[PDB]
């Protein structure tokens, strides 16, 4: 029966089902969250969260399918931390 899932310890959530192994079979039911199904897939394209990196001045991005965030250094502030104090 099948070949990918089953023999595997179990399905997954995105990477394991986001390759030539799976597309959205079991991983679809392995979510539980309603909003986690939409934005998540619905043409999994989004902005690759951190593609253009929303964080400036060497900030950092956690990124997460759907939306991302940013973290700046101590001497940095502003929405995109685009402002360097010193």
């Amino acid at each position: 029966a099948n070949s990918f899932l089953e023999e595997v310890k179990q399905g997954n959530l995105e990477r394991e089902c986001l390759e030539e192994a799976c597309s959205l079979e079991e991983a679809r039911e392995v979510f539980e969250d309603a909003e986690q199904t939409d934005e998540f897939w619905s043409k999994y394209k989004d902005g690759d969260q951190c593609e253009g990196h929303p964080c400036l001045n060497q900030g950092h991005c956690k990124d997460g399918i759907g939306d991302y965030t940013c973290t700046c250094a101590e001497g940095f502030e502003g929405k995109n931390c685009e402002f360097s104090t010193r």
